[PDB]
């Protein structure tokens, strides 16, 4: 999803972009939480806490790829972007 | 799937009593943006906001935990092993 008119040279770069950072017994540890017949708070704070270090990481990497694309676009482009950002 | 489970009017009040006893951060998106629109990316200042919101969010994902720990244990077996089947496909 990009409606910013973007030229083919951008889309190319975009792609090298989403490969440096396009490059789960987490869910199994929450499934075990949910469904286990008391529920142990300090055992769903130990899983909460470690999915804080995986979060940090996706984050980072959403962000920076963000931030990249950003400063490959035109001035108008940009504030189509910061405009469209506002939205979703 | 999920959320469509049979669910006897007994479990829809139950469900109802556990979803009041646990019931968009607008600030922390406008950090985001304000990251992702700078001419360079700053790493330390993106680990501190993301880590900005984590008291919040640790009590808003115990609350939902607990939450669906109370309603998985007022399933029937046969209910509960739909919603494993289900969750192991997710
Ligand atoms: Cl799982
Ligand atoms: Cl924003
Ligand atoms: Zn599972
Ligand atoms: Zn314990
Ligand atoms: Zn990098
Ligand atoms: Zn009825
Ligand atoms: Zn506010
Ligand atoms: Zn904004
Ligand atoms: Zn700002
Ligand atoms: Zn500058
Ligand atoms: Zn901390
Ligand atoms: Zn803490
Ligand atoms: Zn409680």
């Amino acid at each position: 999803f990009k409606d910013l008119n973007l030229t083919d040279a951008q889309k190319q770069q975009i792609r090298e972009i989403m490969k440096g950072q396009r490059d789960l017994e987490e869910r199994r540890a929450m499934h075990d939480i949910i469904a286990s017949d008391t529920f142990d708070k300090v055992k769903a704070e130990a899983q909460i806490a470690k999915m804080e270090e995986q979060r940090k990481a996706n984050m980072l990497a959403l962000m920076e790829t963000q931030n990249k694309i950003y400063n490959i676009l035109t001035p108008e482009q940009k504030k189509q972007f910061n405009a469209n950002f506002e939205k979703r």
